[PDB]
């Protein structure tokens, strides 16, 4: 009897309460351990905690919304799954696609060059980084040519205007020569 | 054999009824540490629990959807899941996309920044938040240009009607030169 | 010997008969607290119980779904799972989009409160309500107005025959002016 | 030592063996508690069970689908999912959507009256079920109606007989007035 | 500590090693209760198990998949997954659509009788099984009828020849009147 | 004290070390039964792990990727697992679809008597396994025939050139009558 | 007493802290057996762990990714999902499609000399490794021709070149014979 209620109880009680208690020692750990500050946003490609950072408690952490909106997040959570911290990068970067016209194949070569030649020199461009043009696609309505570089800055305000700029620039100097992009352009076969 | 059946007997009764002892201690937490109010309204990206809380008891909570509807959560889902708090607020966004003719590629610089001065000197616009507008798209059948601002209300009344008089601005302000939006357009070579 | 092989007998069956004293336990918290009565019918976002609720067992519940054929839900999903019921709804909700042609938008403002208006004199729309009217989508082949509003009534009877005469109302009102909504309208520039 | 090598061995016993005492466990409550007949088929929106009872076994329950192949099926199942049994349906639902051409509003309400009468005198149709026709959907490419009723025969041979026979008719009497249905119908702007 | 050290290396290893005893389990169970024989192939809607039977061993079961290659399934799936048996089937079965212009509706009853009485009359045919042809989609491009029928051999050798003359028949029986089945036909309204 | 505090200790520890001796034990018992050798390449419906086998180690393998590249498995997956072995099949399977004009519905009788002639004489295919030839798709755009045959070889190398030449003496015979074919081929409607 | 409410807080604690221990035993096993080093990027087809790793602690691993932003990885992931070290390869593989225009049959053969001869004799190939150039599509608007080869560099700056150098000296190649490759290319029975 006195067994059978002392024993038996204490190991429903144990495994009810599972969640709360995890809760409290995934807290203590990030107190001993903190893979982030406050004043920093962090991502995580499991689950959709995108923010910053705004209080860390003993049991859920607040965390404000690009919306302006309170996020609270069981501290359970960062035990499981892997967070990134884009607020700690170092540089930003800058990838598109260009997508010739599949009949301007004669241009592919000088096209490419003039864009690697443009983004060599360009001031915003961070040159110690990754910096590649070449045509590697080959798409199903176009001859597309990938562009991947980084900027110096991580501001989120000039990186756009750089972004901006390059794209500008990226047009000129494709329509400097005869290539007009292209679009879906099946064929239809009349009947 | 006594002591083995007793065991055995709480075993089965302990792990059977783990959730409604979950439930419980949930909401006793929930007693103890409220992240939300009850006039207010609350999300969650993982769950489905969209509405306004009504009441908060010992095991369930009722939650008023915009439906006009009852909804009863389980307390137990609240110590697992990210809850968000829309009803705390401080600010409404807005944001858009324009997408040029692909055709206009020379007024993109002109009509970004008549857009941005607009939004500069519009009343109903917060001149302390975040206020971008760029070109950084560079989408398959249109040239996309993106609007991110923030009101000063959050009554979800005449933030519709600020977002409505913005566009309308846009709209204006396109046409004024020549742009006309744009179409998927795809091309037909005919046979 | 004998209390060892007691043990493991009885761990094995509780193992293996979790889930039959899980539904009693389940059916036995929904006899002291039920969040749903018989004649109602009821909802849930995460499973499929749509129906109407029949009879409340010890083991499952029987619910009569819309096609007139008995389904049986086991008693310790509603443990776990957000219950919704309809059936104690106050008010019934009327949505929809109008779409109109992307060269009628100096008719938006004029469209849009000739449609304000006639849902503020409508006899079958509850005036204390939210109520709105405004263009806030820019889709990519139409210019969208969205319409929010609830009605008095909660039979489904009368409820549709409010929707239809607001719909035959609102086209009235959209042709009155020169609108005549819009299709999805791409181009094709011909080779 | 004898007693802690006895408790290893039934744990690790208990934890391997679980599902088919689970599955014996089933079996015996599905005697005590037969939420199905044997010449009677079910259904469930959780799991791929489809066909007609067969046999009940104390491990697995043996189903013949619609393709007259034996299915197997454990019984750990049937206390963890939702069962409908469809066997045991008082009525069969007709549904269908009409989706007129977007040009002939004006002759919605009487296509609509005209409709209804002919359910409501149909001598297959179930008076004393829901019975609705209504415009309340506003599609994209057409005006769509609803139709909602029941038949008072369960046999899979005269209803279908009588839903084409519906159907004739709306067809008929949607022709008798110019209608004519609807396409995709988008539209092109040429260049 | 002799005692406790004991359970805790015990405890370690019954969590361990629980899948491999489980296969074992699972195997000796099949043993016991199998549903299935060797020179019959075997399918199942959870998981990808597809092929013929080929040997039964203590843990593992080796299949032969239709690519001529080797597969090893775990025992312990047949413990928790519903098994078919497509290899003691009893018919094999016909289903097709016919999809007609959606402008000869005047032809839909006579197509349809036409189709039945020939299924009638087939000689592959099994006369004791489901055999309906109605008209029951009302599709968005075409007027579709239903195809259901069986053969008396299970073969999969003049069962295809089995399909093939009956679909012969029913093209030749569509063009006996002017039906010419149907395609997408959407319209253009051009610009 | 002593005796609870050891034996949660060694709890704490049994639970958190699952893993580590999972993975050992599967390694043990791959040593012990081993179902692929070192030199072939296996394959999983439920997880990626494309490749050929280069190390069994004892707690993960080494498989070579077809990009050449390592990639490292637990052993424990391989004990829950479904594990196919391509490296040991018998025979390559061809299989292929014609899809006829829909119009040239008189041709599929010699068309496909004309493809099985062809394929009961390649030297290259095995005439003791399955083949089959037969109209029995009816797709919505041309009239579908199935190709199922097996070679006899399977070094991926004269299998290519064999299906190259079998679908070459494809087209030439569906060329030899009239059939060139079909295309999505909708309908347009003009207004 | 004592004895069951300190075992009922032990099991408690070993319950709620399975996680924090986890992760420090799979970090001591991969201080004891890594499967990668520092200096090298790995990759997971389970989850996303792409980047090169940085630092490996021992409760977490950080990882920079390729937008220059540094992820933290818990460790008890590396001992239950697969891990891919492409950092380790030998070669790089280059792949791609063709895509003919369904009406130049006659030149497939030729084509595919002249492709496989050019890869041949290629310096940037490596002739070691697979080399294969075969139709063996046929697919539904094109005739298309598999391209499989491996490079000698794996530096990810001269193989973008060999590649496009190779897809450059495929067109030529196409477009020395006629095949100008394809489109989507459906019909349109005009009315």
């Amino acid at each position: 009897g006195l067994l059978t209620f002392g024993g038996i109880g204490g190991l429903a009680v144990g495994m009810a309460g599972k969640d709360i208690l995890s809760n409290f020692f995934s807290g203590i750990m990030l107190y001993f351990d903190r893979p982030f500050s406050i004043g920093d946003w962090i991502r995580s490609p499991d689950r959709n905690i995108e923010g910053t950072v705004a209080e860390i408690g003993w049991r859920i952490t607040k965390i404000t919304t690009f919306d302006n909106r309170p996020l609270y997040v069981p501290n359970s959570l960062f035990s499981s799954i892997s967070v990134e911290n884009p607020g700690r990068m170092t540089n930003r970067r800058i990838t598109t696609t260009i997508g010739l016209r599949y009949e301007d194949a004669a241009k592919v070569g000088v096209i490419v060059e003039a864009v690697r030649e443009m983004l060599k020199n360009h001031p915003a461009i961070d040159q110690r980084q990754t910096l590649l043009v070449y045509f590697n696609q080959f798409a199903d309505s176009s001859l597309n040519i990938m562009v991947y570089c980084f900027t110096k800055t991580t501001v989120w305000a000039e990186w756009l205007a750089a972004q901006q700029d390059v794209y500008l620039k990226i047009i000129d100097i494709v329509q400097s020569h005869g290539a007009d992009f292209a679009f879906p352009s099946q064929t239809l076969y009349m009947d």
